[PDB]
C-alpha cells in the first residue's frame, strides 16, 4: 500500500533529484563559460571568429559555435578548463566545510610551560635541537621521561599553527600582522566603505603608485640595509 | 675595499632580483591574458571594442585594447579577476608544496587496533559512547590516563588521513579504490598513451556518453534499490 508507494517514491525522488543534479552540473559548465566569456564579452562581442563556413552558415556561432562545427577542439578546451576550475571550486569549498570542525587537530608544537590540566612535569628535561616540531613525543626519548603533550586544540587550528609557524620565515609579515588585526577590528560598516573605494578609484591609484614602484625597491634596499 | 664592494653589491643584486620579481608579476597577469586570448585566439580573438573611438580612433589591437580609452574599466576588472586567479593558484601551489616533505603534521584519529609500542596496552581503551570516532589525544577516552594513539605517518599524503577516515560515509568510493589502484599500477609509458587517446577523441566519447546519461540515471537508481 502505502509502503509500495514509499519505495516507488523513493527511486522517485532519487531520479527527480539525479535529473536536477545533472542539470546544475552542466549549467555550471554551460554557466561558468558564459559569465567567463561575459567577463570577456561584457568588454567585448558575442561572435565565434572561428565559426567555419564549410558544412554550415549559420550565424548562431558565438561561443557554443556549432558543437562539432566550427569550434569543436575549442569548445573541448574550455570544457576542460571548466571542469579544473570546478574541481579547484571542490577542494576550496571541501577545504570550508572542514573548516573549524572541531574533530581536525592542527597537531602543533610550541615551547612552554602550559598545561590544560593537572600536569606533572617529573623533571620534563629532555631538549632537542629545533623545540619545535620535535620527535612524536610519545615518550619518544632517551627514556620515557613521563611526557605529556599537545592534543588537537580548538580554534582554526591548523591554519593557525600553519602561520605560527611559518611567521619566523617572515617577522616582518608578524609586524605587520597587528596592523591587519585592528583593520579588521573595525565594524561591519567598514567593509562597505572599502568596497566603495575600491569600486572605481583604483585605475588613478594603480597609475600613481606605477612611478612609486621604482621608490619601493629604494625604500625596501633602505631598510634592508637598515 | 672589496668588503665595501662586497658590501655595495649586496644593495644591487637586491635591485636586480626586484626588478625581475617585478617583471615577473607584471607578465603574470599578462600571461593570464594572453593565455585565455589564446584560448579565445582557438577562434582567432582578433578584435575588441573596448577601444572605441571616443577619445582617440585607432583600435588598440583586441586583448588589452586603450589603457583608459573607452572602455578600460572593464579591462581593470579583468585585470583585478586575473590578479585574484593568480592568488588562488599561488595559494594551491604553497599549500602542494607543503605536504610532499611530510613535515606538514597529519595527526590521524580514527577507529583501529593496530599496535606498536613497547609494553602497551592490558588496559587500552573501553569508550562505549560516542560510537568508534576518537578525539583529540591527549587522552581521548573519558577515563584514559595512560593513553597512547597514533604518530603521524612519513607517507607523504597526511590528508590520507581524513581521506580515507572521511570515505567510510560513501564505501562506494572504497569500492572504486581497488580500481584505482590498478590504474595507478601502470607503467610510466601508459599516461601518455592515454592522454593521447584523450585528445580530440574525447569528442565522439562525449557524444556516445551523452545517450547514455539518461541511461546512467536508470542504472544507478537500480543498484540503488539493490
Amino acid at each position: 500500500m502505502e509502503n509500495i508507494t514509499s519505495g516507488f517514491l523513493g527511486p522517485l525522488l532519487v531520479l527527480q533529484a539525479g535529473f536536477f543534479l545533472l542539470t546544475r552540473i552542466l549549467t555550471i559548465p554551460q554557466s561558468l563559460d558564459s559569465w567567463w566569456t561575459s567577463l570577456n564579452f561584457l568588454g567585448g562581442t558575442t561572435v565565434c571568429l572561428g565559426q567555419n563556413s564549410q558544412s554550415p552558415i549559420s550565424n548562431h556561432s558565438p561561443t557554443s559555435c556549432p558543437p562539432t562545427c566550427p569550434g569543436y577542439r575549442w569548445m573541448c578546451l574550455r570544457r576542460f578548463i571548466i571542469f579544473l576550475f570546478i574541481l579547484l571550486l571542490c577542494l576550496i569549498f571541501l577545504l570550508v566545510l572542514l573548516d573549524y570542525q572541531g574533530m581536525l587537530p592542527v597537531c602543533p608544537l610550541i615551547p612552554g610551560s602550559s598545561t590544560t590540566s593537572t600536569g606533572p612535569c617529573r623533571t620534563c628535561t629532555t631538549p632537542a635541537q629545533g623545540t619545535s616540531m620535535y620527535p612524536s613525543c610519545c615518550c619518544t626519548k632517551p627514556s620515557d621521561g613521563n611526557c605529556t603533550c599537545i592534543p588537537i586544540p580548538s580554534s582554526w587550528a591548523f591554519g593557525k599553527f600553519l602561520w605560527e609557524w611559518a611567521s619566523a620565515r617572515f617577522s616582518w609579515l608578524s609586524l605587520l600582522v597587528p596592523f591587519v588585526q585592528w583593520f579588521v577590528g573595525l565594524s561591519p560598516t567598514v567593509w562597505l566603505s572599502v568596497i566603495w573605494m575600491m569600486w572605481y578609484w583604483g585605475p588613478s591609484l594603480y597609475s600613481i603608485l606605477s612611478p612609486f614602484l621604482p621608490l619601493l625597491p629604494i625604500f625596501f634596499c633602505l631598510w634592508v640595509y637598515i
